[PDB]
C-alpha cells in the first residue's frame, strides 16, 4: 500500500473523442424541468450553434460531428414547463 501514490489512471473515463466528440454531465438545476437542450459552437469560427434537446431525466449527452482542432463552446440549458431555458451549465472544450 504505497503512500502518496494512487496514480492508476484505471481505463481513462474522460471518453468521448471519437468524432472530435465531447461527453459532457451536468446536474439538473431543477425536477420541473420538461427536458434539456445543449448547444455546442465553434469558439473559433464562430459558427452558427447546434442544439440536441433530451428528456428532463437525462444529465449527460455525448456531442458527435465534432471538428478536432476546433474549440467548442458548450451551453446546457434545462427547459421549464413553461418552455424557459435556464443555463445550468457553461463550459469550452478543445476537441
Amino acid at each position: 500500500g504505497p503512500l502518496g501514490s494512487h496514480l492508476v489512471a484505471t481505463s481513462e473515463s474522460v471518453t468521448e473523442i471519437t468524432a472530435s466528440s465531447f461527453v459532457v454531465s451536468w446536474v439538473s438545476a431543477s425536477d420541473t424541468v420538461s427536458g434539456f437542450r445543449v448547444e455546442y459552437e465553434l469558439s473559433e469560427e464562430g459558427d452558427e450553434p447546434q442544439y440536441l434537446d433530451l428528456p428532463s431525466t437525462a444529465t449527460s449527452v455525448n456531442i458527435p460531428d465534432l471538428l478536432p482542432g476546433r474549440k467548442y463552446i458548450v451551453n446546457v440549458y434545462q427547459i421549464s414547463e413553461d418552455g424557459e431555458q435556464s443555463l445550468i451549465l457553461s463550459t469550452s472544450q478543445t476537441t
